[PDB]
């Protein structure tokens, strides 16, 4: 799990929306009756009504992630 | 896992929407009368009603990620 | 789990939104009559109306991460 | 866990919301009946109705974070 | 856990929120009939109506950071 | 938990809100008939209705933390 | 848990807000029925209703932090 990012050197934008009566659900577990409900998150949970990312990473990124579930 | 990105060197744009009514489910575990349920989540869960993405990464960029589910 | 981010050297923008009723919901965990229930979160929960991210990491940025669940 | 950010050397912009009526629910773990109900958080959590962030790390920028959860 | 940020050397912005009746939770732990109820908190909780993050790290950042849940 | 920052050398902003029966929640723990009930916190919780956070780190800024839970 | 910053050398802003009825509650900990009930806090609660943080750290800044819960 290695990331690596490197940058080495010597206009008109729109997002519109128009929304009545919304229902957004992202990682939902909804359950009845159990003995064990586990939710491991290790990523990136990016909910919402406008989820807008413009432009991102102009120059060097590294988003590195790990996630494990071990059960013995 | 190794990701590795490298940038080396010497307009008019619209997304509209108009919605009404509108439900989103992203990652969902329903369940009735179990024992176990498990959600493990490394990458990128994105929801929304305009999810939107522009231009990104305009230098280098690395969404390394691993996840791992052991049952003994 | 390694993320390395360098950088080496020598316009009109809009997001709206128009929004009226409206219900978000980022990481849930709905039960009834369980005995255990883990919520483990170590990435980037992310929950809104307008979740928006416009020009991020406009230099070097590691966002280097890591999470387990270990039961025996 | 290492995350390493480095940077060497030698416009108009808006975000706008109008929202009536928003319930916004970030990480929930609503139950009934149980013994053990556990969560870890060690990333980052952002709710809101305008969840914005713009022009975020302009020079360099390690938001390194690690988590778990041993049971036995 | 190490996190190293270094920062070597030798315009009009806008955001606009109009909310009525705004109900916003961050992380919630609702329960009925337990024995055992832990809420571990090692990130960074940002709840809010207008929760906006501008021109963050202008020079060098490190947000390490870890957490732990050891039952035994 | 090692946290570096170093920096070495030889416009126009607007937050607005206007917000009408806002109810906000942060790190909420609502149970009944417990025995136990912790909440360790070691990161940083923001609540509020306007969270804003501007221009922050203009040097060098070391935000290290940790926390932990040991039950035997 | 070490934090180091140095620093080493040889506009118009805004943030508005105008809300009526605001209820705001940062780290809640409502129970019923109990025998224990802990509440450690060691990083920071920032609460309020216009909490804002504006040009923090010009300089060199370390809030280098632990905590921890022991039951035995």
């Amino acid at each position: 799990v290695v990331a690596a990012a490197e940058k080495t050197k010597q206009g008109v934008l729109y997002v519109g929306s128009k929304t009545k009566e919304g229902v957004v659900h992202g990682v939902a577990t909804v359950a009845e009756k159990t003995k064990e409900q586990v939710t491991n998150v290790g990523g990136a949970v990016v909910t919402g009504v406008t989820a807008v990312a413009q432009k991102t990473v102009e120059g060097a990124g590294s988003i590195a992630a790990a996630t494990g579930f071990v059960k013995k």
